[PDB]
């Protein structure tokens, strides 16, 4: 553990050895001083919407996040994952911080000078007992980059608390992060911990080759009857006589079935072609939203529903789909060419389309003078007999989310896709130790406001072991698989350009193989 | 079940909980609004505090066995309860397990919420109701809703001094915490098993 | 809970996901329809992508403790939230666990 | 014990395990040169009240004090202490100094430059036999801060002696603090001692 | 493995001991930053002959090559080889990197200043499983010099891929070289590997 001695090596590899794959990454990071070593109360401004009021705290601490699939999988390793496996899940991870260099930076009036500071430390701890607010799993920027040669900046840790507008509540918890035991690391020192994932289900990385309504033998009739006719032409008066039939392949829409599709919560339908959309401001007024403590929050993306139906691919819902940005996309008000709208068309077999009704139920009791009226079901909860698929995971989507510690939860799969974990991988918090400037030669009881300006850098390694689920299909014809096109282009996909900028051209989902219901 | 879900208490003892029993009081002749509360016993039995609530519904149209009570129209697909999957409509048959009718009203099966068996020597298309054997789910009236009626009613507005309380009936009800229900009955000429579809999610995989 | 379900993220970092933020654009003075997308941060906090959603409801009528705000009618059974079992109506009391009121 | 090797970690925690609680704190300090390495006779000025006359000495030495309850208890840990206990007392303490960095600072006519000085030491001793004047326990400023992220300045040690006005008495004792054995610490070195509190009564934390 | 400790010695010798000769070389190298740490798509310009169209990638990585006979043989050692032997072939090699110094260079407006950077690493790996494009054996410049006192510059690694003119094909492979396990070396650290040549015939060194 010395100055001129390396404390770790570059491990960035992927090994496939059967029912397991281990994905190892290594990145270079840079940690600046956040808030100038201060804790700050942050809140929304006084002139703001009621939906947008928040209250919280910013910390001097940075945090490491690797909750993206491109942090661990290359595109070639993601292609091996999705064309060969019916399922996958994480098993364990191994984390390392090493080769840490604390650089002191001095602005002297003309020129920035940067020097080493060998005796300066960096505080690292993990919140392995889940007693800090968990800000991971909220799809934030600042993860490990998709490309191993890129150097990233460690994001500033901050949490929100209870608010009454922009003010605070008596139950609002403040968390000092220097009240945890942290490991202090000079150059020569390193950080390491391990983590075991709990027993999570395999993520279903297949599509279905059968829909829920088409689950029978077309050749044989059922032995059950259904009400097929209500009136009969008895001469010319057309009296009411109930008539019953057995359902076969000709009357296929009205067979007896054991199951019914999963839950819905209707979204407004938006076109990719800009001429089909309505010329109004409906991005919040026509939005599907829930109402919690008097403020309205956008349902995004919500429960896993199909984005469109057959032959109608130009319709994503509105906010029922993860929308990824292209490389070099600015943050506000970009056109649809600058974004990558994903798609949930593989779950049309069990999930409803997000832009259509669930079905229709009767609303009255018909009589000789009252007729049967039906209202369509736009919000449908959970019935017994429902089966459904969860949302697809993507190469640049989240891996896990923390299940909220509550009394009740139904089907704790994260709505942005991924692995719901009661005990997720813990937060890894990192902070430069404050090195003061020269104090006054007389005593002052005031705290230090003057510190030596410095930042740290180093390397970070994450090594996750993944369990695979191989496919056992007796399917004769060939399957849909993710492939590259052989047609020539100026740039190869998932590759740097002439400026050295790595870009990912499209979102790659994981559902390419098939499985019968 | 020899007990229904709403009749699950001691009739002889009151509850220690209150419910809002009255909203206005005749203060002279102006009838001002004063909220009043009562404990519920056997006399006010419909409005006791309960721990559970009935299972899920999905309303069906109601059809009579007596042909004169039915409506003289073609409603066998237009008045049908159906789900919408990949752009095509499929008949919900028989659907979630609900009661076929309520008390003293046995001549009403729903429409397609009941297994309909054929008699011996019944042809396959357009037979009269004498040629079929319509089953019945009247034993699950204790926990399941009737298939031809609403679940209940929920409020739709926030009442004020000038706005009144309006309620809309619930025809489609999903799964709430606190629901208990019975599955559909099995028959001597009905199916024994079904394969659960291999999917990511399924709730209560009874066929 | 010291956190609400909608306020479960880092306010300091944006999401990498887009949401449909605008529907029309003022192309001169005709205001044609152009779908526009944004990443959500702390400023547009109501419309972030979330993994979870609140528990089930079954709406109740709202009654005031202050007797002057209540409606001057008999709504203790007609405005009541109730379920229908074997042809008789029973008062839903207290029913599924919902919050009794919101802030202030 | 090297330059690029940490000599201690951040321990700032509180553990409640029954009839005991251990409170651990960690703070960052800064020690300047006091009196420009000199011992100085200090006294009151000649124009002063008789009540305000003093005589003593200032030293180049700094001192660490943690004689405040917020130095060891957070407000949440203090709230656990006072709503659950009829009494408390200290049993033992453990002290550490570590990760010591001696910075050399050069004023060259326009700009302060600060550099490391790796071969420079810092003298630390404890007065464990009580043969220096005890200036702690007089409610002075310069303790550890209440909040763990704050960096504090080490206060200058000084003692008062006997006076006759602003003058000295023959019984006035002068104490050289370089006449004690002290441990000299470069970067890489650390300081540690333990202490056992004597049998003190519980502080009555009840009404 | 320290700052002021050598991690290897100068071995530059040739030993003739019968049917074997071992040739050892040692050179000093300099590795700059290539492409400013970027991967860049390179191709031929649009105005070019069809014979001269290429498509490939430049990497930030340098590569060591010793695929010249003067890298290992002096002219006197080459003269011993060719006047006394009907044939020769290689058997095994041993490679070392050592005494690595990472110099930081700062341009401040008038004068280049170069300082040591002791905590900075250098990534070294070998492609021992032949899953990168092999650019050696194409008679390129930038090998070890013929003369042991010369300091050489490490050449930038780059490979060509499939092209259709100056454009790319769907079968064009991109290779990230930070997707390999590499050994990170500060000052004090060294790199070493061995290699055994396969059974190759003797080169016919006769007329």
């Amino acid at each position: 553990d010395g100055v001129g001695n390396s404390s770790g090596n570059w491990h960035c590899d992927s090994t496939w050895m059967g029912d397991r794959v281990i994905t190892t990454s290594t990145r270079t990071w840079a940690l600046p001083t956040y808030n100038n070593h201060l804790y700050k109360q942050i809140s929304s401004q006084s002139g703001a919407s009621n939906d947008n009021h928040y209250f919280g705290y910013s910390t001097p601490w940075g945090y490491f996040d690797f909750n993206r699939f491109h942090c661990h999988f290359s595109p070639r390793d993601w292609q091996r994952l999705i064309n060969n496996n019916w399922g996958f899940r994480p098993k364990r991870l191994n984390f390392k911080l090493f080769n840490i260099q604390v650089k002191e930076v001095t602005q002297n009036d003309g020129t920035t000078t940067i020097a080493n500071n060998l005796t300066s430390t960096v505080q690292v701890f993990t919140d392995s007992e889940y007693q800090l607010p968990y800000v991971l799993g909220s799809a934030h920027q600042g993860c490990l980059p998709p490309f191993p040669a890129d150097v990233f900046m460690v994001p500033q840790y901050g949490y929100l608390t209870l608010n009454n507008g922009s003010q605070a509540v008596g139950r609002s918890s403040f968390y000092c992060l220097e009240y945890f035991p942290s490991q202090m690391l000079r150059t020569g020192n390193n950080f390491t911990f391990s983590y075991t994932f709990e027993d999570v289900p395999f993520h279903s990385s297949y599509a279905h080759s059968q829909s829920l309504d088409r689950l029978m033998n077309p050749l044989i009739d059922q032995y059950l009857y259904y009400l097929s006719r209500t009136n009969t032409p008895s001469g010319t008066t057309t009296q009411s006589r109930l008539q019953f039939s057995q359902a076969g392949a000709s009357d296929i829409r009205d067979q007896s079935r054991n199951w019914l599709p999963g839950p819905c919560y209707r979204q407004q339908r938006v076109s990719k072609t800009s001429a089909d959309n309505n010329n109004s401001e409906y991005s919040w007024t026509g939005a599907t939203k829930y109402h919690l403590n008097g403020r309205d929050s956008l349902v995004n993306p919500g429960p896993a529903m199909a984005s469109h139906k057959d032959d109608e691919e130009k319709f994503f819902p509105q906010s029922g789909v993860l929308i990824f940005g292209k490389q070099g996309s600015e943050k506000t008000n970009v056109d649809i060419e600058k974004v990558m709208i994903t798609d949930e068309e593989e779950i049309r077999t069990t999930n409803p389309v997000a832009t259509e009704q669930y079905g229709s139920v009767s609303t009255n009791l018909q009589r000789g003078n009252r007729q049967a009226a039906t209202a369509d079901v736009n919000t449908q909860g959970v019935l017994p007999g429902m089966v459904w698929q969860d949302r697809d995971v993507y190469l640049q989507g989240p891996i896990w989310a923390k299940i909220p510690h509550t009394d009740g939860h139904f089907h704790p799969s994260p709505l942005m896709g991924g692995f719901g974990l009661k005990h997720p991988p813990p937060q890894i918090l990192i902070k430069n130790t404050p090195v003061p400037a020269n104090p006054s030669t007389t005593f002052s009881a005031a705290k230090f406001a003057s510190f030596i300006t410095q930042y740290s850098t180093g390397q970070v390694s994450v090594e996750i072991e993944w369990e695979l689920q191989k496919e056992n299909s007796k399917r004769w014809n060939p399957e849909i698989q993710y492939t590259s096109n052989y047609n020539k282009s100026v740039n190869v996909d998932f590759t740097v350009d002439t400026n050295g900028v790595y870009s990912e051209p499209r979102p790659i989902g994981t559902r390419y193989l098939t499985r019968n219901l």
